[PDB]
């Protein structure tokens, strides 16, 4: 049969370019950095804590289960196979579940969850406030490698806050083929606030990996790949031919089987790669966007089902987001992620800022795991 981890590498990727395409169609031309991969690690988390309805919904919409046969054991191959040396470029992915000491967890959870993730059930006191944050965010900022030091802002959790399920997700690839000094070739961005911004436009020449593709309404869009060092992770970055296209037409469409076809599709052409050197620091509220997939019970305290993980009290998921980090130079890509689902929180009003925007995709290619995914406002 298939590779396992390659599997539910897609299943996953699959998932979590779904979750993608609801934030994205909830706000044109939005500017964003997105985690596939990261919101797929905690919603597998939460199928464990979940029951009932609430754990058919999540399933439904993952399209799997956590607790079938073999598919914990082939996520955490997974883990395994993008954190390996023999990528060249950094991967490093880490989950984590944080529980109020006090909640009498159900009989079975605590050792079954260690079973399935191996991410070890850390029992907190939430009701230390100051003290309950410090630990979850330092926790992040360890496994983002210090990119995402403040997941958890002042008043975000409290007394009331029972669990917390993160994802920690850091990237760091080289270019194969780094790009030449941009630092004197930087552009005016008029952005839609009113305000402009100088850009540093990278350049170089060479030939990469490239394929046409026609959207349903007969859109032509330009799928280029620029390779890390490591030939195993790669950059695919998208854009419509006329400047006159929305980049609607591509997110309406995306999904991982077809980012997969493209990959399949290209063939090594000459091209003036220009790409923008920037830095996108964005946090998405995945309330809507999950809901929209399907698991609404969740978020509805007197229907929300977590008896998995306990039946004293009932809990549901108040905030579901996920911070993203994305440093794009001449040298590399540094990308950073945590989504976090938190049971009782207060997470500030979602940011969305957008202007006309191109599509890009960290991937690791052997597996097929879209890690990252945005959009960038296009020169």
């Amino acid at each position: 049969v298939h590779h396992p981890p390659s599997y539910v590498a897609h299943l996953a990727s699959d998932f979590g370019v779904r979750v993608f395409q609801q934030v994205a169609q909830a706000s044109k031309d939005r500017n964003v950095v997105f985690s596939p991969y990261g919101v797929a690690s905690v919603l597998a988390m939460l199928q464990l804590t979940t029951g009932g309805e609430t754990q058919q919904q999540i399933q439904a919409a993952m399209g799997f289960k956590i607790d079938d046969k073999g598919m914990a054991p082939a996520l955490r191959h997974l883990y395994k196979e993008l954190m390996g040396p023999w990528n060249k470029d950094e991967i490093s992915t880490t989950d984590a579940i944080f529980v109020q000491r006090d909640l009498k967890l159900v009989q079975g959870f605590m050792p079954h969850f260690f079973r399935l993730f191996r991410s070890t059930v850390k029992q907190v006191d939430f009701s230390e406030v100051e003290r309950a944050r410090f630990i979850i965010n330092d926790w992040v900022k360890t496994h983002t490698k210090g990119m995402i030091s403040n997941l958890l802002g002042k008043g975000a959790v409290d007394q009331l806050t029972r669990l917390v399920l993160v994802n920690a997700l850091y990237f760091n690839g080289q270019w194969k083929t780094p790009f030449p000094d941009s630092s004197t070739h930087r552009r005016l961005f008029h952005k839609s606030d009113g305000s402009t911004v100088s850009v540093p436009m990278m350049a170089q020449t060479n030939k990469f990996n490239y394929t046409e593709f026609t959207t349903p309404d007969g859109h032509y869009y330009d799928i280029l790949e620029l390779p890390y060092h490591g030939d195993t992770l790669s950059m695919f970055i998208a854009a419509p031919y006329e400047k006159e296209v929305p980049l609607s037409a591509l997110t309406n469409i995306l999904s991982a089987q077809l980012i997969s076809h493209w990959k399949g599709n290209m063939t090594r052409l000459p091209r003036l790669l220009v790409l923008p050197k920037f830095s996108l620091e964005t946090e998405v509220d995945l309330r809507k966007p999950l809901e929209n997939l399907g698991m609404t019970d969740m978020f509805r305290q007197f229907q929300a089902d977590f008896t998995s993980l306990s039946d004293q009290e009932p809990l549901h998921v108040a905030q579901a987001l996920q911070k993203v980090k994305i440093e794009v130079n001449e040298s590399g890509t540094v990308a950073s992620s945590s989504t976090a689902v938190i049971v009782s929180a207060r997470m500030a009003p979602e940011e969305i800022i957008m202007d006309r925007p191109f599509l890009f995709v960290v991937r690791h290619n052997p597996t097929g795991t879209v890690l990252f995914m945005g959009q960038v406002m296009e020169p």
